[PDB]
């Protein structure tokens, strides 16, 4: 791999080769395949010694990859704080970024390194560099799961309150991953449970969203505001019915959340239960008075969507708590009419009982945000 002997001496660590080749004939510069110093080589293995030896020699830290890994990022991703620390005192620089965007801090809050990531902050790093993409090393450490990390931080100035390329604050990461600890620590230094994404998506969204009961508490307990809606209107309670989970519904339903809140077009969390097919959550928003024959602006009830989608069981539940057959949408179409206009014979059979004789498909509004900070 355009493998000098030098960058042999490198990857195994014997400093006397190295010493007795750079003072004859060996260039301490010189590059490889994937565009590696023997400083790389020397970084990856941790030797501290030969590190050093290398550095007094000529070797430039700065010198990059075509990933874009100095020395300094490759000793952060193995953890060696000797030879960060040697390194650094050679003039390596903490500025220098990946491809990804990613700084010797950043690579330290991806792979835990909690130490090396202590002497970076003790030495000049900015806790809240950040590349095209907007990611922290706040951010890193969340979505990577590094509870030292985002505890070491978040006291030297990791804020809280730095948005992503989408807006996503760390608190949005780590309400979306269930972690518990490192939203409290978030809060804890002044994390806000309403911060907006692009689309209007705060944590609480990502919370409910991801059935997090104990998360929802905790955001509540924290100002978060249940009936917020994003930029389609959607809330909480909104997603709780696209998704289905019983428990987040009962802490918003405690908490005070409206639960025939509607989006831009009129759709109520009960619209979006029986849209999707969950029965258990239909029954306790029916419970909690949800309306079952409210409608939107283009005149949908809960039970025409029920029919459009094929469920039987939610057709059946709806008519038993009083949802209202032969009413006509603005299209025109009766459930019935959707269910025989798609062909679901079981959804025909239940509604041709209960009603008498006398090109548009509705759809709730869904959220789009996704975040890509893996890898």
């Amino acid at each position: 791999k355009v493998e000098t002997p030098l960058h042999m001496a490198a990857r195994a660590g014997h400093t006397e080769v190295a010493k007795y080749l750079l003072q004859n004939k060996a260039k301490v510069n010189a590059k490889a395949k994937d565009d590696q110093t023997p400083l790389h080589c020397a970084a990856r293995i941790g030797h501290t010694n030969m590190v050093k030896l290398l550095l007094e020699n000529n070797a430039n830290p700065n010198l990059a990859t075509t990933a874009g890994h100095t020395p300094l990022h490759i000793a952060a991703r193995e953890g060696h704080v000797e030879t960060v620390l040697a390194l650094l005192e050679k003039e390596a620089s903490q500025a220098c970024m990946t491809k990804k965007g990613f700084t010797p801090l950043h690579v330290a809050a991806k792979y835990g390194k909690v130490r090396v990531a202590e002497l970076l902050l003790e030495r000049d790093a900015h806790p809240n560099a950040a590349g095209k993409n907007g990611l922290t090393p706040l951010h890193v450490a969340v979505h990577h799961n590094n509870l030292d990390i985002v505890k070491l931080l978040l006291p030297r100035g990791g804020s809280p309150h730095s948005p992503a390329w989408n807006g996503y604050t760390p608190l949005h990461i780590a309400a979306k991953q269930n972690q518990v600890e490192v939203a409290r620590s978030l809060l804890q230094y002044g994390g806000s449970a309403n911060a907006e994404s692009v689309q209007g998506v705060t944590p609480l969204h990502l919370a409910a969203q991801e059935g997090h009961a104990e998360m929802v508490a905790l955001l509540l307990s924290k100002q978060a505001n249940g009936n917020l809606g994003n930029k389609s209107g959607l809330t909480p309670l909104h997603l709780v019915a696209q998704e289905g989970h019983v428990p987040v519904a009962d802490v918003l339903i405690k908490h005070g959340v409206m639960v025939d809140a509607t989006t831009r077009m009129g759709y109520t969390p009960l619209h979006v239960a029986s849209h999707y097919g969950n029965i258990k959550l239909v029954k306790f928003l029916l419970q909690h008075q949800a309306d079952v024959n409210a409608k939107t602006k283009l005149g949908y009830s809960p039970l025409h969507q029920a029919a459009q989608q094929g469920h039987t069981d939610i057709v059946t539940l709806l008519l038993k708590n009083g949802a209202s057959p032969n009413e006509v949408s603005s299209d025109g179409t009766t459930p019935l009419a959707i269910a025989k206009r798609l062909g679901y014979i079981s959804v025909t059979d239940v509604l041709k009982v209960v009603t008498d004789e006398t090109h548009r498909m509705s759809f709730p509004e869904t959220v789009d945000e996704i975040l890509d900070v893996s890898e």
